[PDB]
């Protein structure tokens, strides 16, 4: 009697979960965590000690269901500088647990029996459960290599082929997980047509939108001709500012379309943890006042990133994998298929070659990664078998032990 | 095209995002939405900043999704105690966004079409949507007086009427929101007995757990014999340790119930916040160490509580309400009729014109059923004392 609802049958762990199980059993030299393994800037961190400390003793009780009015304050007066609109604080962004939320209000307050939704696969690890979920059909189209990240693409012919009158939402996701693609002004037309075409709903995932490396540039899709009114962008307090435990995110358009992801929301959470919207508005209050500036959070990254997608991209050229190198981003996804004669993958017993040399990698070598056919529908899985993903926002020393450890393998 | 789906036709703002808007619109004196106007323990503020302050770089980044490994074992070990059995930390608890999202990751997790689910009027009032967007199908039975909160009852006849082979889950709710009511024994029988003859699942949210007043005790459903294997018990650490803002809850109960919780929640939010869960793990600890203490946080809170309960139920009987004393918890609701709901007319009115601001019960009622709660107002009395004063000299002088 008390089986899954049917929405949610065939419901398993994420991959995530065996992965972390791997890491506490072998303490490799670790790639796999998509979060920095040093600090955030202190002025964040030291914002939520003083919420915690705070004299008022409201900063610690309940605030506003769609979203605290200091934090949604600050986002519109970020957003509208860069949309080049006034984005209405109290009507067009929603704060979220988490960039997740938001998707999860975006597909539960748009996605009803049948709806078909485009996913792009290799594609962020929710999204299929989500529409599943929502009683949506998913329609996958994968980004293959033509190298670079810009180098992964659609074929149009496909893509233009899976849009039809019941398409009722496409997800985009630029800057790519784990690609690192941007998606240039070419590609982000591509989608606008087809959505003005069809009268579908674009729901832009864009969490790494300030980690673009010169010489490419985040542009976003809701800014195209006709595409405010049929977009929700969704961005991540906990990738803009490298705190990933906070779990604070939001979702910008219209009031519109955010009048659905508020009901899904106010009785899914109701409403999000106070201090840690405090503290994120003050941290976007500090990165207002200096935002041309180069040593502002959302302009430095970057650089500290390149030096570092470099390195990696390097030592993984080294040991004969081909990587793709990111245009944005702090994954790096690479082709290991050359070293199968060099690895003994003959005692992994997963399904697809990734899981095994993932695996095996953590347990012989000490290396850990990440395998992206979890991120392909199931007939499409065999485009991610011969890769890797790694991330990269990792301390210099643990970078070079990555590297040390590899050359010690192929010597 | 882009129209609410049909799980959730006919949805409008809570009563929540009207009365927060209202608040803010008019600055009355708030004693609507429960939670203090004064600071809360400073061990929990302190264990906040020490998680954002902390020198382990995985402090606040992302953690276990179905709870923070020091927060879940701290729970466990509450519980195993007052439940009398090892829960397992892992597979017995999960973590969620308050006790709003333990809510939602259980009846998304155990409502499918057409399935029917009890609610207990007056409800918590997110139960209601809830249901309907899981696609379930509700049905109320209200409480009703025969004043204590221990004098609103169910008829056991109309309940027993409600159980049928599509029944699936009934919530309980105790300590009550809104009326205080704390379900006796005979009380949690009549459910236990029901749920067990019909295979039910019970879901007791039981938030306000550490708030009941002598002479009164809280009782868990989940310790009722063949009620474990049956039984999601719902917590609040916002309710525990008094930090709304903080939004961290739980469910707990077998692991085979709990699995269902687990997948809604993963596809949902994944994780919750790392240095808010480190921050009440340290909480749990620490009263941990001192749970018979005058001093336990758990312990105090009752004794708080009760002179504001007291102080409150005096001035509402003196203006001519006339009230019904909570058995638990920090709300009364007081009959005000002898002073498009009327309920909701009267907390408007009385925050625009004299700055009070309560709360319309009639929220709590089903559609065919508000009409039960129009005669009433609900007030929190979980203020500083020259707050409750200066409601006390508001209606005096209104008066
Ligand atoms: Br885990
Ligand atoms: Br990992
Ligand atoms: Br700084
Ligand atoms: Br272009
Ligand atoms: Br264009
Ligand atoms: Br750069
Ligand atoms: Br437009
Ligand atoms: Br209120
Ligand atoms: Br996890
Ligand atoms: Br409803
Ligand atoms: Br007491
Ligand atoms: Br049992």
């Amino acid at each position: 009697k008390f089986d899954l609802p049917k929405r949610y049958q065939g419901s398993t762990k994420s991959v995530w979960v065996e992965y972390i199980q791997l890491a506490a059993q072998y303490k490799p030299l670790n790639l796999g965590q998509g979060f920095p393994d040093y600090h955030a800037p202190k002025y964040a961190l030291n914002a939520l000690a003083a919420a915690a400390n705070s004299p008022d003793p409201l900063a610690n009780q309940y605030t506003r269901g769609f979203g605290h009015p200091r934090l949604v304050q600050a986002l519109s007066k970020l957003y509208s500088q860069l949309v080049d609109r006034t984005i209405n604080p109290m009507t067009e962004v929603l704060v979220t647990v988490g960039a997740y939320e938001a998707l999860y209000a975006t597909i539960q307050g748009h996605v009803d029996e049948g709806d078909e939704v485009i996913i792009i696969e290799p594609f962020f690890d929710c999204y299929e459960p989500m529409v599943k979920a929502a009683g949506g059909i998913p329609r996958f189209i994968p980004l293959k290599p033509n190298i670079s990240s810009a180098d992964w693409v659609l074929d149009n012919n496909e893509l233009e082929a899976l849009f039809n009158e019941k398409t009722k939402m496409i997800i985009i996701n630029t800057p790519h997980n784990p690609l690192g693609k941007v998606m240039d002004r070419a590609e982000l037309e591509v989608v606008a047509n087809l959505c003005k075409k069809w009268n579908v709903l674009c729901v832009s995932d864009e969490v790494y939108e300030h980690m673009v490396f010169e010489p490419f540039e985040h542009i976003r899709i809701c800014t195209l001709p006709g595409m405010w009114e049929r977009t929700i962008t969704i961005g991540s307090a906990g990738k803009t500012f490298s705190l990933t435990g906070w779990k604070i995110g939001w979702a910008y358009g219209p009031e519109a379309l955010l009048k659905n992801l508020q009901m899904v929301h106010q009785n899914c959470v109701y409403t999000c943890a106070t201090p840690i919207q405090e503290a994120i508005a003050v941290g976007f209050e500090t990165e207002l006042k200096r935002l041309k500036s180069p040593e502002c959070y959302f302009n430095s990254i970057s650089g500290e990133l390149m030096a570092k997608r470099d390195y990696m991209a390097s030592f993984l050229a080294e040991v004969g994998m081909n990587p793709t190198v990111p245009q944005g981003g702090y994954f790096m996804v690479a082709d290991w298929s050359s070293l199968d004669s060099k690895v003994d993958l003959t005692q992994e017993t997963d399904a697809r070659k990734d899981y095994r040399f993932t695996k095996w990698m953590t347990k012989s070598v000490g290396l850990q990664g990440i395998p992206p056919s979890a991120f392909y529908s199931e007939p499409n899985k065999h485009l991610g078998e011969d890769f890797v993903r790694y991330c990269f926002f990792k301390k210099d020393e643990n970078l070079q032990k990555a590297a040390e450890i590899l050359r010690k393998w192929k010597g």
